[PDB]
Formats: C-alpha cells, structure tokens, sequence
C-alpha cells in the first residue's frame, strides 16, 4: 500500500567489524522530524541530534527527506531491527534489519 | 548514587483526569532529557514533539528539567513511561502510570 508520509529504510548484512549504513528516506514529512532508534529502542539521533552516546555511529544525512547515520565497527550486539520513524500524524515507521556475520572456515 | 542519574516519580490518575510527568537531573552534562511512552516512542526530545497526540503537551523544558502532561488520560495510557538522559553512558527513570476507573 503506497503512503507517501510512509518512509522506507533497507535490511542490512554485515561481518562483525565492517560499518553499516541505516538509510532512511520520506516522500512527504508533514513538517516532522526522522528518528534512528536501535533494536533496544533506544534513540540514536533525533533529527540531526545525536542521542545514544556511542562513538562508533555517527550521522552521515540529515534533511528533511532522509536521515542516515552509520556504525562502523559492527559487533555482534549491534545485531537486531532498527527503526525509523517519522513523526508525522499519525506516526509511521520502517524497520531495517541489522544482521551481523563472523568469520568463518 | 549520581548526580546525572534522573529522577521521576510514579503518576496515578483517574481516568478523564490529567497526568503530569516530571524529570530531573542535577548534572546534565549538556546532554538531552527525552519522554518516552510504554510502547518505548519517543513524546518529547528536548522541547522538541515527537508523538502527536492532542492531548499532550510540553509543561516545561529546561536543561535539568522535562516535564509534559497528558490531558483526559485515558486507560490505553497505562504503563511506564521513560524519562532518559543521553550522556555517556545513557540514564533512565522508569515512571508508572496508573489510570483509575470509577466506583458505580
């Protein structure tokens, strides 16, 4: 079902160490702000401003249409869904899953 | 025991009536309060909205500060609400909402 106040994000597969880059992208913001919260719920960046204190992320894009922000350095705990929400009412969000890989043979 | 632990206390209110939650952090490290709901969306980051819902709105926003209130509470109100503290590392104050129904 096509919404365009509905923003959309992609899955993501990475080996332990390597960096992710959660891209979250809206058609119509509504005037709202994007937020990054990670598999806890815990916000990453509100907007432009960071939240979760966590060297490792930081904030590569922050428009009215898109809010991206990487994570270099994956660990395994990183693992899990991460969601992107647009504040727009009523809210809508899309969810990017993190999968994290080691290192085989 | 630290001084950029929050704190909050516990709200009960009868339902049709208005709920204030408050927070507070002595040391703020000029990092950011934020108001969560039970289902863990964000309702204030700073003094800036998130959730839109009419019936809340922001009491007051200061750096050792966040209080907003939730007007003609309702019982898909209840739960714990999270007040965070985003320095490093992040801090949290769990605060229980208690929506009351009415005797007859």
């Amino acid at each position: 079902s096509q919404d365009d106040s509905q923003p959309w994000t992609s899955d993501e597969t990475v080996v332990a160490g390597g960096t992710v880059v959660l891209k979250c992208q809206v058609k119509d913001h509504e005037d709202s702000s994007l937020q990054w919260s990670n598999p806890a719920q815990q916000t990453l960046y509100f907007g432009e401003k960071r939240a979760l204190r966590d060297n490792r992320i930081q904030l590569v894009t922050s428009t009215p249409h898109e809010l991206s922000i990487s994570i270099s350095n994956v660990a395994l705990a990183d693992e899990g869904e991460y969601t992107c929400s647009i504040f727009t009412m009523p809210v809508r969000t899309a969810k990017s899953l993190v999968t994290v890989l080691g290192i085989p043979q």
